[PDB]
């Protein structure tokens, strides 16, 4: 999950 949120950075 925190990852599929940090691609926008
Ligand atoms: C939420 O974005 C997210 C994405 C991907 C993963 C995740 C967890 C574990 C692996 C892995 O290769 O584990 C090897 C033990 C890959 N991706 N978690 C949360
Ligand atoms: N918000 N995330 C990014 O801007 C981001 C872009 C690209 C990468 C990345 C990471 C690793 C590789 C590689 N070839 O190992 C390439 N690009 N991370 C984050
Ligand atoms: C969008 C400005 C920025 C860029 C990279 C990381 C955080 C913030
Ligand atoms: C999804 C993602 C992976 C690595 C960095 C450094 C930033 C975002």
């Amino acid at each position: 999950l925190a990852a599929a949120l940090a691609q926008a950075l």
